[PDB]
């Protein structure tokens, strides 16, 4: 029916951090219709405007509130894995951390025209950085705002650092600078723009949608790809949920469908759509279009668990908790005003946006990132304390007073799954993060290693002033028995996500794109999104997830190719 007697150049499916970047370069010339389909709203919401509401964000309406498979080897737990639902996608709901990982990331990918070097100024276009001028590593003129954060907390966030240096780490002036090592403690540069969310709705879609070739579409649901027996058509939608009617938007000769619905949604469509391994596409009675073994496989999540102490009564009202809410849990005053004013203070926080990157053991790159939080943990599961932060609003209770340490397996060596439950593309995705699964236990090491680190940096002398006793994992989780159960009934998702349509070099059969992001076997489809990542770089994955669609978008519009 928006869709009646239409054709398109290219439809994406999902409109999410990857689409907002296409549906921009790929509308821009005049010559071509886009079509953007999205399951959730506009984005409009104050709550993703303001970084310290990410709190709000969570198990809200604008999220796919999706669920994990029972996990035996985490105590017997569903895991909670967060994802954004509307035009932004998970840009629009992230912590704003702005990271590329190291150059080794991107070569341990082993893909031709997919090294280090060959991505580096895909990353400098896509970039306008407040606090670093043009050079080898950052550019001036890109959409995306990246900035020093805007809030310091000037007791904890010095401490830390001190803490830090005190028991050996160096510092890293800019943790997306390849000329030198990852590991080291720093502030992280975050995707904010004077202290507002800078996600790719805003910096991307919005300032385009006057374009007279693209229609956005939300509240639209994909349910499968139009593929003919194979060569794509075009995609089957519902605008009124599992009830409405199934619309179909075809494609123009030549045109393309490019699977934006992220590492979740992309393998389950594809599947629904009989892309994926045919014993899977069976059970559920999908005809098979292209028996992919890959997708929904190597499934890469980046784990967390957490440390949290706090400081003693002289030190209480320093923490970020208290900027926020006074001993009633009313906004302060002073932190409106500061957003409003100057972009400054603790609304522009999403909390976790000073750490660090370590090795444990010796690896060729750091295993272990840390995210210090001048706010105290009141749950070991740190998704969950910012639920309860967001909920404790007008409760007239204090929040007490301390810090967080929060551990991630940020090179994990695990891998996990999506795939399906049912027969209905309505339904959640049958998920499994397959946290601390690999062989030789190296993911839980890891973060077994990271309390350890934790606990030293708490002792140091620069942080033994401000602390007051060790709340998680607290005096009963001591030997590394203990520890290890405390991580398995903790641990929960830093937010990554990952590797479920990996891009693949010729002769890879366990890949499900070329290095052209062409979906193998199916002619008119593509995959531009986090789903292509072959192997998760160190850090958060919004940025690689830019570069991949700024790169994509040059190859489809003849302005760049790929190999040579
Ligand atoms: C809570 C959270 C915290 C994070 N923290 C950070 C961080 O600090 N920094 C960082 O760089 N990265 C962070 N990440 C990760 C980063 O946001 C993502 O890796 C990145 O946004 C993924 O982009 P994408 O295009 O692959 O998918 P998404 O941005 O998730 O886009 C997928 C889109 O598809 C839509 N969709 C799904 N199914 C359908 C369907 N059937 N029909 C139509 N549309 C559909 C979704 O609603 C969504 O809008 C975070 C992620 C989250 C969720
Ligand atoms: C932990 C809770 C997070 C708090 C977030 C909400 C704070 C509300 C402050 C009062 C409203 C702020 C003014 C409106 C600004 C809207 C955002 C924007 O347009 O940049
Ligand atoms: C956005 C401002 C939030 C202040 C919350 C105070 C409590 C601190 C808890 C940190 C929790 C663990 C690490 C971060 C989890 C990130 C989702």
């Amino acid at each position: 029916s928006p869709v009646a007697g239409q054709k398109y150049d290219y439809i994406l499916v999902g409109g999410g951090t990857a689409a907002c970047v296409l549906a921009n370069r790929l509308s821009a010339d005049g010559s071509k219709r886009v079509l953007v389909l999205e399951a959730g709203p506009d984005n409009t919401s104050r709550d993703v405007k303001i970084p310290a509401a990410i709190t709000r964000l969570f198990r809200s309406p604008l999220d796919w509130n999706l669920f994990s498979e029972l996990q035996e080897q985490l105590a017997e737990r569903q895991i909670y894995m967060a994802r954004g639902r509307l035009l932004g996608g998970s840009s629009a709901t992230n912590a704003t951390l702005y990271h590329r990982g190291a150059a080794g990331d991107y070569d341990a990918w082993g893909v031709e025209g997919w090294s280090s070097e060959d991505v580096l100024s895909w990353f400098v276009q896509a970039e306008t950085n407040a606090d670093f001028g043009p050079g080898a590593y950052h550019g001036s003129g890109g959409p995306m705002r990246v900035e020093n954060p805007r809030y310091t907390n000037k007791q904890l966030h010095t401490a830390f650092f001190k803490a830090a240096e005190e028991v050996g780490l160096t510092p890293n002036s800019d943790f997306n600078d390849w000329s030198h090592d990852h590991a080291g403690y720093g502030t992280f540069q975050v995707m904010q723009d004077k202290g507002t969310r800078a996600d790719m709705y805003r910096q991307y879609l919005k300032p385009v949608l006057g374009r007279r070739n693209l229609q956005v579409l939300t509240g639209a649901a994909v349910t499968k790809v139009n593929i003919d027996q194979a060569q794509a058509l075009g995609v089957e939608f519902s605008t009124d949920g599992p009830t409405g009617e199934r619309l179909s938007a075809e494609l123009a000769p030549g045109g393309e469908v490019i699977m934006c619905a992220g590492a979740v949604h992309t393998p389950f469509l594809l599947k629904h759509s009989g892309v994926g391994p045919s014993a899977e596409l069976k059970e559920f009675g999908i005809p098979v279009v292209s028996n992919l073994a890959g997708v929904g496989q190597n499934l890469q999540d980046q784990p967390a668990c957490l440390t949290a102490a706090p400081v003693k009564e002289k030190y209480d009202g320093i923490a970020i908790s208290d900027h926020i809410y006074n001993e009633k849990g009313q906004i302060r005053k002073r932190a409106i005003a500061s957003y409003l004013l100057g972009g400054r203070g603790g609304l522009t926080s999403t909390g976790c946006d000073r750490g660090a990157f370590v090795r444990t053991a010796g690896q060729a790159l750091p295993d272990l990132q840390v995210r210090f939080v001048p706010g105290m943990a009141l749950d070991p599961d740190g998704v969950s304390t910012y639920v309860r932060f967001a909920k404790f609003q007008s409760q007239g209770l204090k929040w007490p007073s301390g810090i967080t340490m929060q551990l991630i397996a940020c090179r994990p060596q695990s891998t996990g799954s999506v795939g399906l439950k049912s027969a209905d593309p309505f339904a959640p995705p049958k998920l499994s993060p397959g946290y601390l699964t690999d062989k030789d236990g190296a993911d839980l090491a890891t973060l077994r290693k990271g309390i350890h680190w934790a606990r030293d940096v708490a002792r140091s002398s620069a942080l033994s002033e401000y602390l007051d006793g060790e709340l998680f994992p607290g005096s009963g989780v001591v030997s590394d028995d203990q520890i290890d159960e405390y991580i398995r009934r903790s641990i929960h998702s830093s937010n990554a996500i990952t590797g479920t349509c990996k891009m693949g070099n010729a002769g890879d059969s366990s890949s499900v794109v070329d290095n052209q992001l062409r979906v193998h076997g199916v002619e008119g489809l593509r995959v531009v999104d986090a789903s292509v990542v072959p192997k998760i770089p160190g850090g958060q994955t919004g940025a690689p997830v830019v570069m991949i669609a700024e790169r994509a978008a040059a190859l489809l519009t003849g302005k760049a190719t790929i190999g040579a």
